[PDB]
Order: C-alpha cells, then sequence, then structure tokens
RNA sequence: GUACGGCCGCAAGGUUAAAACUCAAAUGAAUUGACGGGGGCCCGCACAAGCGGUGGAGCAUGUGGUUUAAUUCGAUGCAAC
RNA sequence: CGUCGUAGUCCGGAUUGGAGUCUGCAACUCGACUCCAUGAAGUCGGAAUCGCUAGUAAUCGUGGAUCAGAAUGCCACGGUG
RNA sequence: GGGUGAUUAGCUCAGCUGGGAGAGCACCUCCCUACAAGGAGGGGGUCGGCGGUUCGAUCCCGUCAUCACCCACCA
RNA sequence: CGCGGGGUGGAGCAGCCUGGUAGCUCGUCGGGCUCAUAACCCGAAGGUCGUCGGUUCAAAUCCGGCCCCCGCAACCA
RNA sequence: CCAUAGGUUAAUGAGGCGAACCGGGGGAACUGAAACAUCUAAGUACCCCGAGGAAAAGAAAUCAACCGAGAUUCCCCCAG
RNA sequence: UUUUGUAUAAUGGGUCAGCGACUUAUAUUCUGUAGCAAGGUUAACCGAAUAGGGGAGCCGAAGGGAAACCGAGUCUUAACU
RNA sequence: AGGACCGAACCGACUAAUGUUGAAAAAUUAGCGGAUGACUUGUGGCUGGGGGUGAAAGGCCAAUCAAACCGGGAGAUAGCUGGUUCUCCCCGAAAGCUAUUUAGGUAGCGCCUCGUGAAUUCAUCUCCGGGGGUAGAGCACUGUUUCGGCAAGGGGGUCAUCCCGACUUACCAACCCGAUGCAAACUGCGAAUACCGGAGAAUGUUAUCACGGGAGACACACGGCGGGUGCUAACGUCCGUC
RNA sequence: UGUAACGGGGCUAAACCAUGCACCGAAGCUGCGGCAGCGACGCUUAUGCGUUGUUGGGUAGGGGAGCGUUCUGUAAGCCUG
RNA sequence: GUUUAUUAAAAACACAGCACUGUGCAAACACGAAAGUGGACGUAUACGGUGUGACGCCUGCCCGGUGCCGGAAGGUUAAUUGAUGGGGUUAGCGCAAGCGAAGCUCUUGAUCGAAGCCCCGGUAAACGGCGGCCGUAACUAUAACGGUCCUAAGGUAGCGA
RNA sequence: UGAACUCGCUGUGAAGAUGCAGUGUACCCGCGGCAAGACGGAAAGACCCCGUGAACCUUUACUAUAGCUUGACACUGAACAUUGAGCCUUGAUGUGUAGGAUAGGUGGGAGGCUUUGAAGUGUGGACGCCAGUCUGCAUGGAGCCGACCUUGAAAUACCACCCUUUAAUGUUUGAUGUUCUAACGUUGACCCGUAAUCCGGGUUGCGGACAGUGUCUGGUGGGUAGUUUGACUGGGGCGGUCUCCUCCUAAAGAGUAACGGAGGAGCACGAAGGUUGGCUAAUCCUGGUCGGACAUCAGGAGGUUAGUGCAAUGGCAUAAGCCAGCUUGACUGCGAGCGUGACGGCGCGAGCAGGUGCGAAAGCAGGUCAUAGUGAUCCGGUGGUUCUGAAUGGAAGGGCCAUCGCUCAACGGAUAAAAGGUACUCCGGGGAUAACAGGCUGAUACCGCCCAAGAGUUCAUAUCGACGGCGGUGUUUGGCACCUCGAUGUCGGCUCAUCACAUCCUGGGGCUGAAGUAGGUCCCAAGGGUAUGGCUGUUCGCCAUUUAAAGUGGUACGCGAGCUG
RNA sequence: GCCUGGCGGCCGUAGCGCGGUGGUCCCACCUGACCCCAUGCCGAACUCAGAAGUGAAACGCCGUAGCGCCGAUGGUAGUGUGGGGUCUCCCCAUGCGAGAGUAGGGAACUGCCAGGC
C-alpha cells in the first residue's frame, strides 16, 4: 500500500524476479527467503532488495 | 487686529475695529541669591588603577510589613535601621 | 613536626532529647557552662555595585565596661603586614 | 406577550466549587501634612418577589417584576 | 440556513498538527539604578489548559457532551 | 541615339446564356457516437472559375514474388 | 381522451361534407411453410429476357489451439484420468 | 447681435381624454415643451448582418432583431405532448429481486402464451423432520435503570507526607450484594404459524417440467395486523402480510 | 346563503334489547329456451354417438377464424334499356 | 442639447473645463487577405485616447496582486546541430546458434541558443484596495493617552441617516 | 355554439354539482335598464421545477487558433575594428627553487654528429629575467662529449614528441560598431509618357544590407471558434449521500426500505507468516534496603472477566490469546469439489504431480481467528520467445509468458479530461413538483371544563390563579398533495351586501371584595344602530379626539366583464 | 459379588456444601540422582535408577438434600383459522401453546478388559 516496489535478483539463471514491497521505514536489513520457480524446480535463492 | 454688514481685491486679507464677561496686573530700567543640561579657574581619589569586598551558608542584632488581645515612638539617603 | 583532599571533608557539631554545673523568689519561657549520644548547612555568593594612598588596607590574640547571673555588640591593647 | 442578558451597599460593580459578604465614590474617624492624593478603621445589606430542596442558595431549578436590546403587517 | 476558528497560573496569545511534554511578553508583590516613580535589569508566587467525561502507557491537543465568543452570513418556494 | 513604353489599324479568337454530369479554388450545420471536443455527417449542401461530349484515367519509375501477369475505366466478386 | 382517481368546470367535439397513418429497399437471422437434400445456389453479363447460358463467388456437412501445429478430436499438463 | 423671453410656420410630447376587431399594426382633441440653432427641412448620394448607424436604447436598419428579411441544407432535432379507421372465439399476465452516465430513457431475472415432447403431472392434508430465535420469557452474561445494603474514588473541610495516610461532610458516587426490572443491536432460555425436504392416504375437463417462437410488467390507490414515521395527527411517508 | 349534525316526513316503541317464528330482496340458490367447447366409461369412424360428469366477466400479451371494399383477373361471359 | 417610434424624458449620455499618457512625421492610430486610403493638404500651442464634468473649495494612502515603463548578471528553455548508447549490414572470430570495426543506415538526443518565465526599482488623475480587542481622568460616564493582536495600507480632508 | 326541457338550498364529491342524495320553491314570454355566474370572454399564461432542451452573455471551467511577439533561415553585399570560434605562412614562449647550474614537460639512454663549420676578442644586428641563443665577418678549418662525485619528482651526448600566446602575410564566421554601395528604397529632383490629381521606365540626389515576407520555433493570445457545470436532495437549496465491511432494524425461508440505529475500510505485519512442544490470564490482597510513586520474587483469592494489528460483532485452554526451538507452504500447475448473485464479479477446500518446512510420528503447512484494506478495458515503455514477422535474409512490427502505471473513488471505469449569468429570455414537459381559496389534520392558535398551592382582610373559586389532567372551534399559523400553472389576476383606496353569535349598545335576570353614585363579572337574549383626523401605499400601528354604542367571526381572509394603480 | 485402574460410551438430576472411610491390588505423595533427560536459576517441571516412610494432601469409596440439576399436572403470556364490539384494543368459536413457579425427584449411568480379596 503506497510502498516502493523492488524486485529480488536470483543468484543464478532464473526468468522470474520476485517483487518485494518490504517496508524499509524501521528495518534496513535484507530479505532472503527462497521461492519456487517451475523451470528447474529445485527452489531459487533470491537476494538484494530493500 | 475681532463676530456681521459696507468698500477694495481672484481669494487670503486689507480697510472700518468694540462691547458683554472679568482680574491684579500689564510695561520700561536695574539688583541679591541659586545654578548649567554654558566656558573657565579651582577641588574631593570624583577620575586614572591598586589591594581588599557585600549578596549565598551558619549565627547574632536592629528596621519595615502583616495579623491578632498587646505585638510601641521618633528618624526619612549622605544628614535614619 | 606528625597528618590530610577536591570527598558537604580528619572536619563541622548548626539542630533534638536525657543528664547535670552556676547565679538567682525564678532560668518552663527568653540565661550561661558541661558530658555520653545523635546530626544538617557551607565547595563565591541576584539584577547590580562598595571603599582608601602605609604601620594604611589586610589579618590573630589580650584587656575592660554593663554585671546576682551571659555577648559575637560598645571602648581600648599589641603581634604579622 | 415571547427571546437574550442583568438583577450584590445609596451611585457603579468584583466575588464563590453553599459558610456567609467586598472595593471605589459618598456619610464618618484616625495616620501621613494645611490640603489634594495615599494608608487604616467604621456606618448600611429584601445578594429582587414567590415556590422546590437544604439545617444552608453570589456559585441551583421553576415562576414572576423591571431595564437595555431584539421579534412584526406589508414579502 | 450552512461553514470555519478561538477558550492555555491574573491579561492576551505561542504551544498542538510532528506524543516522551506546561510557556512568553506583561500583571502582582519584593529587589537593583535613585531623592523618588516611570523607562530598564532581576527575584518570587499561581494553571479544574472553559468544563463533564471518553481514549491511550501517555496531553491542553486525540475526541463526544454541557457552555462562552468571533468571522463569513440569511445571497430560496 | 537605332530601339521601345505610349498611340493607330486590320485579321481572327475570348467574353454571354444554357439542363445534368465533370476538372481546379473556397466549403458547413444538423445527424450518429444514445452526453461531447478526435471520429462521423461530408469535399456532401452551397458559392467562384473553367471545360468536354463526357470530364477523369492511359500505353508501366505497373505490379507481382523468385512463380507470373502485361495501358485506362465501369460492373460483379475478393471481403464485411 | 386523460392519471391511483373523473357527475366532474379536466383537455378535445358548431354542424354537415370532403380529407386524414405502415408504404418501401438491402444485408442478416429465427419462426412458419414448401421444393430439393449432403447438398442447396449463381453475381455482373446477355438471352429462345419468368425458360436457357454464365461456377467467379456463397452457405452447409469439423472441430480444437494466440500461432506454429494436430484432427473426430484438440488445448490445457506432471499427467492415463 | 443673441446655443435669451413671447409666438404663427415648422419641430417635439408633460398631463387628461379618445383610439388599438380603430378611420389607422400611431392617428385625434384640449391645455401645449421648443422655435437663427449642438435647429429643422426638400432632393440625391455613401455605409449592410456577427456588419452598419447611433450625444450609443439589445435602440434604429421598411410592422420584424440576445443577429432582421428571402431561399437552400430541410421531410432540422424532440428518451416528450400527441394522430391511426368492420364482425369474433380460446388461454390469460405484471407492478416483485437487481444494475445503469441513472430517474416519464434502458437493461438481467420474474408471471402469460403459441409450438413439439414427457408426465397421477401438481397441490391440499397427514405422518416424520431441519434451520430456527420473532411472539414471548429470563436477568448469571452485554448494555441499561429504579429503591435499598456494605463501602472505595472525586469535590468540599482539617491535620499530614511516619508508614507505607487517616479523620470528616446539610454534595456526587464505583466494585459487589439484597428487593424490583427493561431490551432491536443482551441471552440461564423460547411458540403458534411459516417454509422446504422424506414418505403416504384422497383426487382431477391439466396441475407442471424441458427445449424452440412472441412477450407483457416496476408511477401505483385505500385500510387493518406487525413496526419504523408524524403528534401511537392527516384524504401524510417506508416496509412485511392480507 | 336556507332548516341543513335523524337523508326527509314523522317518531314514544316506528328507538333499543332477549328469545322465537314468518316475509322482501341479484346475473348467487332452484328452473325453462339456446350457442360453442370438454374429461370418464362403452361402442363406433379415414369421427361421431350414448350413458355420466362439466366450462365459457377479462385488460397487458400470445394464438386462430368471419364480413365488406378498391383494382386486375375470372368477363369476347352473365344481366340490360 | 440627446433618448429606449406605443409603460422611463431624467440626476443618465453629451458638454465648457481637467489630469495622466501616447505620437518626431513615411507620426501614433484606424480600415483591412493588401494595397491604396483616412489621420492631414495638418507637423508638437499638431494629432490620438481614457475617465471625470462648466464656475468657485479642492483632491490623502497601499507597489502585496495584475498590467505597464525600465533593466540586464545568474537559472529554467524551442527551432537548429547530432555526442554517447541499442539495432541492421559489412571486414573480423570460432565447430555452431551467435558474437563483431570504419563506412553505409535506423534509433536515442550529449552540446549549442533568444524572448517570455524565475527576477528587481518606478507607477494606484494604472486597474484594484485602504482593521479589530482592551485598559485609562476626584459619584455615573467617556477616553485626548496607552497596552495588544495585526497589514500591502489600515480610508487623510471634507461631508455625514 | 357536447346535447339541452339548463330553478334555490344542504350534503355527498377528482373534496368550488342545474344534472348524485335529501329538500324547498316557482304563471309563460317580449321590451327598456341593471350585471353575481358560465372556475365568462383574448392569449400553447407571467413566477417555480424538470429536459444527457435553445440562444445570447461572462470567465482563477476545458481545448485550440488568427494576431502580436523571441530566436533559427533566406532574399542579403563589401571593409575594418571590437572579442572570440575556425584558420595559413615564418619564427618565438619554457627561468619556478636551494650549491654549481635558465634542466619547459616527457618516453628512450655510449653511442653519435658537423667541413656552406666552431674556435675568440673585436665590431655589429636580433630574442632575452643576460643564463645564453642565433645568422654572419674579422677568421681558420674537425671536432667534441660522458661515466664517478653532485642538485632535484626528474639531467646536461643524442633522438621521437606536445603545448602557451602573437606579429605580419593568407582567412572562414555570427554578432557588436562605423564606413562603403552594386542590393533595396524614394514616403526627393529631373527627363518622357502628359503642356494627364494612377505610377511605368530612365537619370540623379539622399538614404542603405533594412523595411517586407514565407518555412521552422519559444512566448502570449476572447480578437475568433467548439464544448461542459455527473446522480440523489419526500418542489428548488445550504449541509449530507455514491465503493467495501460487522452487530441490529429485516418480518422464528432469503436479498431488503426511509438523509434508519452503533462504527469502520483505501491499510498493517517479511514479521505480527509456517510448524513441534508447551504455557495460561486480568485484577486485588500479603511481605521484602537504597524508594516521592506504580517497582522484585513468593503466597492467597480468582477466571469463557486477560488478550485478539486496526472497527463492530461472535467465539475462546481441542486455545484462534503468548512462550521457546526450527523454518518459507506470503509455493508453481491443478483440484472430491462446494458456495452466492439476474449478470460482470467474488468466498471456502479434501487431494495429487514437483519441490519445500515443522514434527518421533500421526498430522499440518500455497500467509495471517474471521468478516473490509479496492481499481477492469484500452494503452506509453520493458525481459523471455522463432509462436509469428507482407519479395526473403535480418530487424522493426503483431501475439504469447513474464510486467511498471488511474483518488477513472461519480468506485459496474458514458471522457486521462469542463465552471458560471439570462427580469431579453425562448422552447417542450409538470400540478406526475411550490406558495394560493377548498378539503383532511388540529401539532399551533384561540377557547371551555376538571384538579386548585397561592393571591384576594378572614377567605381557593366576588375578581384572579400554579403544577398538571380532559376536551372544544375551525379560528390564526403549521403538516399532506388531493384541483389548478392548457390563465381561477395580487396589496392599499371604496359604492354595495348577507349569515353566524364566543353580544358593542339597548332588552332581562343573578352575584360582587355592590351601602348610595359608579364600576367589575356571569347567562340570557339578534331587533335595529355600531364615529372622525396627523404620518404613511398603508391594512396596521403610534399620535390627536368623539358616541347611548362606536363588538367579533364566516361568505374563494364577500367586493378589477367594479372603478382607482 | 464387591474392589482398584483404564479404553471409553456418555459429560448440568456425575455439580456446591457438610460428615465418615481406605493402602490390598492401584495411585499419589515419597527414596536417590554430575548415571538417560533437565532447569532460560532450582530434580519446581519433566526424566531415570526405585519402595525406606505414609495415606497428610490429591485420589477413591460411602452417608447427608439446604441447593445448581431433573420436574409433573393445571393455569397464564402467546397464537394459526373464523368472527363479534365506534375497535392500533376488548370479546368469542374452533385448533394449537411456553418460560417461570408448585407437588415431587435427586448425592451419576453403562459396555468391555486387567488385576485384587
Amino acid at each position: 500500500g503506497i510502498r516502493e516496489k523492488i524486485k529480488l535478483v536470483s543468484s543464478a539463471g532464473t526468468g522470474h524476479f520476485y517483487t518485494t514491497t518490504k517496508n524499509k521505514r524501521t528495518k534496513p536489513e535484507k530479505l532472503e527467503l527462497k521461492k519456487f520457480d517451475p523451470v528447474v524446480r529445485q527452489h531459487v535463492i533470491y537476494k538484494e532488495a530493500k
């Protein structure tokens, strides 16, 4: 809600970028959670946003 | 040196100019103090600047204020506590 | 000489009871001196301002007056300067 | 008549969580000095009428009395 | 009609919005300068923050009630 | 100065009028979009000019698609 | 005629007479009906102008999927289902 | 002499009367306003529509003007007011639930019917049963409130900050408890009826389903009962049910 | 406006009431004369009949018939000076 | 004097007078597709315009807004020009999809560059506008005076229901 | 000019009846006069509302443009300076600075060069911070240098090489400023047309590279054009309302009304999410130094009363409330499937393929206790992609799959997107919508009674009267919409009626707080009679005064085919 | 037959209070712990090695009704369907109908299994 979008990059080759809207108004720390992508199907590591 | 009309003037104003009401002055010449917020001569540490301060703490002793049944009068900077 | 600090202190002992000591109708209230105990304030201090020129300022003891019984106030004395 | 306020000393007006009356001026007395002015002490209270409550109404409720103000035909 | 503000030790307003929290210039009394009051510099005392509550860990502010004020204003059968 | 503007004359053409279509210039509004401004209505209505039996178009700087067609125009399809 | 509603003063009617409104195209589709039937049809053209000639075109018997592609199946999909 | 006063010609309208199917789409009378002037008048010319002309009125421009007169576009446009013409039979509606750039426009669903097919179709009643949460009832619980009991808290009054503060009061008043209660937004609880399903007894000039053609319909009136609403007024307004 | 608030006349039980019995009163109930239409049962037909039941107020709308008239044909006809 | 021909006859409009201002002449200005006219056969005591209204008293403030007069440093900024980056093609590289120079070529838009705009003084006989609250003087009262909030100014003079 | 044979009244009444109900009354008809009625006659009515009407008018509504104006460009040339930018030809810049020492900078560093040349003191020209450089005579005639020591970022044979500022010569260019002139002008003259009131050509004078104009472009632009100002507002309006969400109204079957009742939502949390096992409030009492004041850890009472991201509501330990460990299931494709609405739309989920997490395991995990936190279509750009890509090889382009973006919130998006004036008003609807006579109603007003604390000497009621109760008239003013806007004309002035009686006067009775006189009051009675001025439009009201008395209400608040304005 | 435990089926007539009784099988307390497991400290909690001591407490069994709980019968509120009466209420005919209260009940029911005496 009215918050800045930034997409996470994959540490490897991936066709998707997970879109984060993470609040950075009290937490400057990075978000790293792992997500599923239907191509390699062995989970993707997503990094560097907000 | 003035209200309302004359007379002049663009106008102001000039010209003509008092009364009612009312009070101890109004006015010209000189003089003793006081005194600068004048200018000069003198002076006090006033100035210059030195060594020491008060007010706060504790204690003691006076003066005022205020209340109540008493909580005294005078001093009025220096020239009173 | 011994001893001690930036600590409201070794200190101070201002305050509060209990004991007494003195003088005196009488010290409860308003007096002084003492002891076992307890125990607070003071580490410059308001706007702003005070005072004299050397034994003067600054500073520590001694004495007297008043007085039955107490001053730190009153009048004097000398030391350091 | 209605509405909004005021209604405390003669003339003008502050109060107080209901404990109790007050100042200026006047009518007086003393202090400061002959007075102004000032300080202090007094003289006089329907705190408007009548009900509700209370042991008590400046600080409450109703109903009135009076004053300043407002209401209103024509639209 | 309908709309927008103000109410803060005694006076008149900052403060509020942005939460870690009660004020300024005067006023009153008492000082400092003085022979003295002003001008001026200091010291001191006192807020139902209109006021009853709500809400919160927490305010005068958030916020409803009960009152007091102003400004725009009555520009429609 | 020769010339030429100006002036004179002759020969021929143009002018003006006409029904509709047509070529060049100028060119709406209402209407539909369920509003309304792009779009539509519509280069239509109407006005100016010119011209022909028609105007226009024309004998590929055409297309087409590596395979081919072979000036133009009008009608039917392509295709709602 | 007109509205929930009309004795209604609510609009229309002097009277006769004459007049006074669905006509008409194309494209499409359903419904009815009829020929023909997995078939049914020609446009412009021109003609023995309702016949006949003219198959370019049109609809129907195949669908599924952006599309490539596949087909009584297809797309979706990891996949029979 | 005269942007003076009188006043006929001429020019012009302050009042009263006449006239507006009047003689007339501006003329008439009786008292008049002006009358060598910024006068008035005979005659011709020049100025044209979103433009003229105007000591400048949406005045004047030939009866006409917030764009005149004539023609063309034109048979403008009108969710609106309206005009539509002999005899007859069968079946027979709707005014509810929604949306809109939406309000007398339009639209989905809803009942009626024509076609063809199926059907003891479909409903009444009984038996069996589910959601119930109204009518009503109750008061622990949520809100709320009358009268009392015990007793904090707050205002008022006094002393304090030592006791982990008491004392008091012609105010206000919580937590809890007893008596008594009200309730749509409370529940210790809780119908008659209604609805719909399961099954069955009884029955019919057909009750209905499904697919394909046409639809039609929401401006509603009056009044109880159940309630809001107004004044438990209205020939007043919103909604269930008849 | 004029009685006008028994509908009028007129009222004394012609008002009101209990219980009972009779009466008037429509297209309802009972009948007579008709038009169209229909279920059951039984027989019969390229469709009716009997026995026995039984329906017809209707706007919106849906469906399905009848009469008249213009014109052309029917019409070189038929009717007729 | 002028007027809404038929509801207004006037205080309106005009007008003597006035301020402010534009205009140096091929004037400014007006007509208007643009010439040629009109201004004017005039030339700064000549011509244009606005408003107010002859004659006598005279005629204040606010430059915040908006316009006009004047000013140019600093910043925003167009046409123009076409830096750098992406693509095609071409030389290049390799076993390949693909990568990859100049020039050609499409694209992106670096830099260049003015006025207005952001600016600042003058101008209100330029348009336009020109305040509340409270205290305070020998009963009551009022407030010349002051306190305060506040603005671009707080509306002077005169006149005043 | 429906027909008519058309009487008055009371009531009913689409609520103002000749025609309905009830009832009363009346010889018929010309003729001259008078004039209530036909909601009389003339008018597609003024005012109000409505209409996805109409014109004209305005501009902090929307958009554009002629014109004016900025710059770029050209028609448009010459020269120089002023300053650059561009630029030729020949030469030249160079020291900062320490000791010797003028080292420009910089890369290289024992090999390398001159005979048309240097040497040395003499003259002389030039650049010069005087260290030296450089031509060239007097003049002769191939050398000469460096290493180590040494300054300094850094050497000094020798070579590649870069730049400063500028004169003179050559010169591109946009401006500034003069000058010149062929362009251009003449708004001068002269010559001729013409012994022409147009201006054509020519020659001269004087200006002079501009005016003017078209393409690009910035600015401004009502002069000119085109357009709107949403829907509801129990007539119009100010304020409110428009999407989502709970409890209730809402009818013991469901959606649900009225500007109905109590409130909220446009977000929050990567943690406040997933999961294993646990845990259990709150509040109050007791007691414990530094302790104003709630402070600790333990005990007791006690509990669907704590808490739940936020609102209202329902629930609560099988905890959905909080505590420790570990974690991504805030998953991708689907799905036994099941709901709700007329539709678009929108809620739940067992399970499986792939992968994941917690757990011993069962089991659970694609977000949160839960109901709200919303925004399609079309489109400007963007990664993946042979799916496709108009002659085909590429690209660009079209699509798919990832994707960024509206407060379009008037929320289901008529459009990214729009406000005002009209008494010049016009046109069509509407009484289906307003004030107005009537009706309904009687809240309001006016008025009667019941009750009667108190007033009034005593004393309720002579004359008054509280707090309240029960009614009346239509009688003021409110409420309705039932008749009108397809004409039913308003205020004051005035000639003129008539009915009612809550009676002003007389006529009659009763009481008194009535001795007499004179007033106050009540019920009983309707016959006549019931006044004049100032200011003002005045009704009215105030002011000034009469009379035996100068009353009140009803009649479309009687009285414009009655007059006045 | 009775007892103690469990799986339960059931969870307001097994509940609240009041008075007795039991260690045998069982259980609770309890013995011990740096051993498995554990305290964000503590063997409290939960373990692990168990019987020395009890029945304190908790637990089971049993009595006792003042009550939660169970609760007739009748009536009342309420009402479907017809109708009466100047009528948002009253009255009736016919068909239904609570909650609360009263009489009264009541200190749990029941199937399977192991062990005990």
